């Protein structure tokens, strides 16, 4: 009776170290196997990352810079132990390809894929299970779209959204993200705003686009002249973050084709 969508990089990460040794492609398919009992997922549907986000590059030409940074630092051995988990990463995809329907599109994140996903079909479901560790993708949560962490072992749900990111809805999560941005993807934030202050300010004016057409903001607070600085930023981290506005955009950023394509193959899974 569920959909269920697994982030398939993130997934073979769940054990990387031992991954990057040796062979896990089996191992990897029955691991899904058993979540798609877990979840009672009618439909499993597995994405993979190829490339880098054509989208968000084009944006923001600094974007994961920082994880840039850190692969190019890695020692030949480094490089080469990951070199052989990519390649039994690869195999995984190939015996998972035989099993579920499995999807990676050179130059989209998984991310912008599943966030699709769940426009185009999730109505055909119960409830749609999502399987990844990356807190971003809590951007698509709703009363019937929940997510499994391996590394928290938690499943999070809209009604709990405020313990896991100190705010009440979605609406609120992306324009906080925004503000805020992450240090982790290379994003810069307003300075001087942190969780608190930011749900706070979201609350009073609205979201960001509502705060943007209400620059310069009311307050001496060293925190609101930031923010009064900040439109650029606030309109292009709301566009770098907004994965459901955006993530039809983002796989049309490689080509109309391949996003035809992708939706012509969604839709096939479905019926
Ligand atoms: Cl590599
Ligand atoms: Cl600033
Ligand atoms: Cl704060
Ligand atoms: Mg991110």
């Amino acid at each position: 009776r569920n959909l269920m969508i697994v982030d398939g990089t993130n997934l073979g990460f769940r054990f990387k170290h031992n991954n990057s040794k040796k062979p896990f492609a089996s191992s990897y398919v029955s691991t899904i196997q058993s979540l798609a009992k877990s979840y009672s997922a009618r439909t499993t549907i597995v994405l993979g990352d190829k490339g880098k986000s054509v989208f968000r590059l084009e944006h923001l030409p600094e974007y994961k810079g920082n994880r840039d940074e850190k692969y190019a630092q890695r020692t030949e051995e480094e490089k080469a132990l990951d070199e052989q988990f990519f390649e039994y990463l690869k195999d995984a995809f190939e015996l998972c390809k035989t099993t579920f329907p499995t999807f990676t599109i050179r130059g989209v994140e998984a991310d912008d894929m599943a966030a699709y996903i769940v426009k185009l079909i999730g109505h055909l479901y119960d409830h749609v299970w999502l399987i990844s560790t990356k807190g971003d993708w809590d951007t698509l949560l709703t009363d019937k779209v929940s997510r499994f962490s391996f590394t928290t072992r938690r499943e999070y749900h809209l009604r709990d959204m405020y313990e896991h990111h100190n705010v009440d809805d979605v609406e609120q999560f992306i324009s906080l993200k925004a503000i805020m941005g992450d240090l982790g993807d290379n994003i810069r934030g307003v300075e001087g705003i942190g969780a608190k202050r930011g749900y706070n300010i979201i609350r009073e004016f609205g979201n960001v686009l509502d705060i943007i057409d209400q620059l310069p903001l009311p307050g001496k607070q060293k925190y609101i002249q930031n923010l009064n600085a900040s439109e650029e930023l606030l309109f292009r981290n709301l566009i770098l973050v907004d994965l459901p506005t955006y993530c039809v955009d983002a796989i049309a950023a490689v080509g109309q084709d391949v996003l035809d394509k992708f939706t012509k193959d969604i839709l096939e899974i479905a019926e």
